[PDB]
């Protein structure tokens, strides 16, 4: 009955709740009641889309309050108690869940994580030591899997070693994949669905292991919190291709078998689509190395910053596609009466002598797309007859499209990303560290502990001490910031 | 070896040939070191240095691009390598008048993918003698995707990276150019070289005594003049 | 046995040493003790890679202190004596 009053009252109440002083006075667990408010406000800023800025700002101030409240500690064991309170680092996992960025890029927490990571130089020594482990990972994994004792069993269990082992396994996968196309192991093309080659055998275990790992991960997540990471989506679509390849290759194995020449095969022969799908799967499989570089220090931030500029390009390829559609729909009308195809050896633009480009809608779309990179020669816009007026109007439209889509629209893409880079680059490390920490925490458990090739009262006292720690932290914070920093503001009338 | 045998009929790896090639590369590097002479100028110096600084902002990028290139080459080789034609052609590869058989070997595929950047690879490469008009389409699709990624989405980001870094660097231009020029000068102040390469073939207690007085004067002037005088120039507070 | 305390203590001590006032009071050769601290902090900002910003900033302030200490001269021969001393 009163929209304005209701909305304003809601905003006032929420701003009242999210104030450091009030939180410090009347609250049980500052950290939780900060996370909860941050999440609730952030999500609520979506359903209401007029006061967006205020809600975003409030979430941000909650984030910074939580970070600064964490900062006031002066004891390692203090910190570990804070991060452990609820099998290890449960609260930090909670923070990761709540997308609480600034709380995790804290130098003390980072030292703790690093110390628990390395578990005990210079780049030459690190290089030789790193490369050494790959040349021996299989027997090491064997030692764990057969004799989980404190001779070699613990050595893999150390995280950094586990990461090195998995990297080495993945490099082996790519090497075998790349070796798949050698004529030394490709005995003969002319055969309908021959039995899998040797390399085709060695690949299969890696496919099985990857499938099982993704099954475990999706069992944990269940399409929720799993699909969001675009890398997982890529993994899903990239696994499906391999599965389809196996199934279809079996189909071809059982239907057809003969020594018929490669040239005289009809389209949609199962082996052909099998090869094509396998190749696309190879591209996606190889393309996932970039995700390995978040663990480096020189490339990490750069990789993330490239990661952020995709909603700044996808919102643009759409407009360009719309323009392309309009112009193709135009140029088809003018020409489609001149479909020549009078006994030519080939047809289309994908030929040595380009001809008959502007005939069909699909062909026109192809020509318009390739025109961007200057791979379409000019004499296309020409007809066998001498109607030297349409030949001019067609060239005019083609030129107009080139101007619009290569001098007026692309430069605006450049001038867009350019401005966005400064909006993003300011927040580079604060986010890179969060990504790297997530990557690390993926390894700290006894969950995977195996490369994919070889994949087949109690708390009253804790509350007692935790409350004392909380009291000390909140006392230090209240005394040291909301009092001490107030007496540092400029004068007024 | 010593004979008057025609140039055309020499086998590969003939020593004279590699000698000429190595000599030429040496000529390129030898000639390329003139840029270092221009730090002694005043109009070009700062500019030369600023170009000098933007190399860790590009080498950290060519790496990513090389990775993408490797992935796509490894892809396109699988689709095609069954169609290695080489049926009595006069030449072979892309480095020929009529491009043919580009996507056959891994090395050849790498060459084609690299040259594709500058638009020197004609389109009819992705075509086979037979009429399997499905693979001919998937190959073209991958080729187009590579071109989009590596010429409209990745290079513009190189531009937008160096652009932002230039303002981080340009602010400190002269303060660094002068240091470089001074090093260049101090390379000459001694009686060490004194010849062009063609024609190349108590004592200190008193000093301490005066130096200490100079130090005392300087530190007195500094303490009086900055850490005192500039303190009484700060804005008010609560 | 105490990583946090040790690191923070190291940082506090190094920030204490690199202050223009303290250098001017108790030091023999300001110029050297400035160069040495600059180099030591700059290189130390590499082995420790969490407090990098503080160490870089400290090295920078040492640099600017050295420059400004040089600046306060009003005699050519004064300058030449300063630059020649070994
Ligand atoms: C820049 C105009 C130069 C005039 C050149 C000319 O007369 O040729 C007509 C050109 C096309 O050239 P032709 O079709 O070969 O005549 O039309 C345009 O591209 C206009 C661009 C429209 C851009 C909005
Ligand atoms: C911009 C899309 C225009 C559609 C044109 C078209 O249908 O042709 C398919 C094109 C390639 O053209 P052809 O292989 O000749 O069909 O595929 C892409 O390049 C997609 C780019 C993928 C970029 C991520
Ligand atoms: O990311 C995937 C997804 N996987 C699949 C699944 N199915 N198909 C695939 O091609 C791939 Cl890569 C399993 C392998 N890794 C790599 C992991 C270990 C090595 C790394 F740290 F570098 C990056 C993470
Ligand atoms: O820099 C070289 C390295 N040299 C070599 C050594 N071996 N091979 C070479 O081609 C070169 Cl240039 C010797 C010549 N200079 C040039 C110096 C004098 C002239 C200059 F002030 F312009 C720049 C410095
Ligand atoms: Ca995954």
């Amino acid at each position: 009955v009163d929209s304005l009053r209701h909305s304003r009252s809601r905003l006032n109440i929420y701003k009242a709740l999210a104030s450091p002083s009030l939180i410090a006075l009347s609250s049980e667990d500052p950290f939780l009641t900060a996370f909860q408010l941050s999440w609730e406000l952030q999500e609520l800023s979506k359903v209401e889309n007029e006061f967006k800025a205020e809600y975003e700002e409030l979430s941000h101030q909650c984030k910074h309050f939580a970070k600064d409240l964490l900062d006031q500690t002066r004891s390692s064991r203090e910190l570990e108690l804070i991060l452990n309170f609820r099998n290890e680092l449960a609260r930090l996992k909670l923070a990761i869940k709540y997308r609480q960025k600034e709380f995790v890029a804290q130098p003390n927490c980072q030292q703790l994580l690093a110390s628990r990571w390395y578990d005990e130089r210079h780049w030459a020594g690190k290089l030789i030591t790193c490369v050494f482990i790959g040349l021996m990972f299989p027997l090491l994994s064997l030692c764990y899997l057969v004799a989980p004792k404190s001779r070699y069993g613990l050595f893999i269990r150390k995280p950094f070693i586990k990461f090195i082992c998995h990297t080495a396994s993945y490099l082996t996968f790519l090497f075998l994949l790349l070796l798949a196309s050698q004529h030394i192991v490709s005995n003969n093309p002319d055969r309908q669905g021959p039995k899998p080659t040797t390399v085709e055998w060695m690949i299969l275990p890696w496919v099985l292991g990857f499938i099982w790992t993704e099954i475990k991960q999706m069992w944990d997540g269940g399409f929720q919190d799993y699909i969001h990471d675009w890398w997982n989506l890529m993994d899903f679509v990239m696994n499906s291709l391999y599965l389809a390849t196996i199934s279809l290759k079996i189909v071809a194995y059982v239907k057809y078998s003969g020594c018929k020449p490669r040239d005289t095969w009809e389209m949609w022969h199962p082996t052909l689509v099998a090869e094509a799908v396998f190749a696309i799967a190879n591209i996606f499989s190889s393309l996932r190395l970039i995700s390995l570089f978040t663990a480096n220090s020189h490339l990490g931030p750069l990789q993330i910053s490239l990661g952020r500029m995709l909603l700044d390009i996808l919102k643009f390829l759409f407009i360009y596609c719309l323009v392309l559609l309009a112009f193709a729909n135009g140029l088809n009308q003018l020409y489609f009466y001149y479909e020549n195809s009078e006994g030519m050896t080939c047809k289309g633009i994908r030929c040595e002598r380009q001809n008959n480009a502007f005939s069909t809608l699909f062909e026109t779309l192809q020509s318009l797309f390739w025109s961007i990179f200057g791979l379409i020669s000019l004499y296309v816009t020409n007809v066998k007859a001498d109607h030297k007026f349409t030949e001019f109007v067609g060239a005019t439209m083609f030129g107009t499209y080139n101007v619009i889509s290569l001098v007026v629209l692309l430069n605006m893409l450049i001038a867009m990303m350019n401005n966005s880079y400064q909006h993003i680059a300011d927040h580079a490390d604060i986010e890179w560290k969060f990504a790297r920490t997530k990557l690390w925490m993926s390894y700290f458990e006894e969950g995977g502990t195996l490369p994919p090739p070889f994949n087949i009262a109690e708390n009253v006292r804790l509350n007692h001490q935790y409350q004392e720690v909380l009291r000390n932290l909140v006392k230090r914070y209240v005394a040291a910031m909301i009092r001490d920093a107030k007496t540092e503001e400029g004068l007024t009338e």
